[PDB]
DNA sequence: CATTAGA
DNA sequence: TCTAATG
């Protein structure tokens, strides 16, 4: 957590640029599996000699942190860091539409900067095209001042269109947090579960409605169930407009919410620790279900579930607010 | 780890 | 179809 650092920074440093930068799958997942045990090691890495011992360590990592840990550097680190064209692709990459695979082709084409982006609009599809339009508000933090006001219109019109609708803003929002970096709205309904063959119209019917007053502004992707957008706070009686948000919005099956629910809310910890806990508990928790074990090593049969509390019963837990669903 | 665009 | 990108 901190005796391991260095190490670890460095190392994870060097994986994310064989995996972008280069095309290194392999030297990339290297690093990281690495970089993992390194980091569950308990002791003080003295030499590389020492990692060595390591598993996933070998001579070339090794190396590696022989001459960290001699010197406060790297020189790859220090060369990759320098690299322009490396920088290109580390930046192009924050364009949201824009991976790695887009990010080496625009670069190798001679695009590396914002303008040039702009300069040929026409390379770029639909996505990459907002995303491009976007940059400064797809950066910028949500404000839960704000969030609290994005909530209430869509609660509202989701309301409006059908009664029988439920959502729930998921995420960081859920639990709390003063900030968030999108907004995560979870749907589903009554009509809607396992089997009963969609009701794609469902999520179009959602979609359609927060457009036609104006929350909505962008299309990112529109699927029979996952919907990925753009939205925007009514620019008050001037001087202020708000920036550009990123939403999205998910049909469920009103019979697997919950879990889903429980789920998206998180946090990533929460979960695996509640997780880990139902396997005790005789159970099995996952982004859709919960089903009981059988002893024979595995085992299904979903149990039914109408809210948050019956995971919880099940697992016999405390009920967890969400507030406090940090770990 | 599954859904959507796209070519 | 496969392959990229989001989450
Ligand atoms: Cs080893
Ligand atoms: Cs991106």
């Amino acid at each position: 957590e901190t005796l391991n650092g260095g190490i670890t920074d460095m190392l994870t440093e060097l994986a994310n640029f064989e995996k972008n930068v280069s095309q290194a799958i392999h030297k990339y997942n290297a690093y990281r599996k690495a970089a993992s045990v390194i980091a569950k090691y308990p002791h003080k890495i003295k030499s590389g000699a020492e990692a060595k011992k390591l598993p996933g360590v070998g001579t070339k990592i090794a190396e590696k942190i022989d001459e960290f840990l001699a010197t406060g550097k790297l020189r790859k680190l220090e060369k990759i860091r320098q690299d322009d064209t490396s920088s290109s692709i580390n930046f192009l990459t924050r364009v949201s539409g824009i991976g790695p695979s887009a990010a080496r082709k625009f670069v190798d084409e001679g695009i590396k900067t914002l303008e040039d982006l702009r300069k040929n609009e026409d390379k770029l599809n639909h996505h990459q095209r907002i995303g491009l339009k976007y940059f400064g508000d797809f950066e910028k933090r949500i404000p839960r001042e704000e969030m609290l006001q994005m909530q209430d219109i869509v609660l509202n019109e989701v309301k409006k269109v059908d009664s029988e609708y439920i959502a729930t803003v998921c995420g960081s929002f859920r639990r709390g947090a003063e900030s968030s970096g999108d907004m995560d709205v979870l749907l589903t309904h009554p009509s809607f579960t396992s089997e009963s063959t969609k009701q794609p119209k469902l999520l179009h019917q959602v979609v359609e409605q927060l457009q036609k007053v104006h929350f909505i502004t962008d299309t990112l992707s529109k699927g029979e169930t996952k919907f990925m957008g753009v939205c925007q706070l009514p620019s008050k009686n001037d001087e202020k407009e708000y920036p550009h948000r990123r939403i999205d919005i998910r049909l469920i099956p009103k019979d697997q919410y919950y879990c889903g629910v429980l789920y998206f809310t998180g946090s990533d910890i929460f979960n695996k620790n509640m997780r880990a806990h139902a396997l005790e508990k005789g159970f099995t928790i996952n982004e859709y279900t919960i089903r009981p074990l059988g002893v024979t090593g595995v085992a299904g049969e979903p149990l039914p579930v109408d809210s948050e509390k019956d995971i919880f019963d099940y697992i016999q837990w405390k009920y967890r607010e969400p507030k406090d669903r940090s770990e």
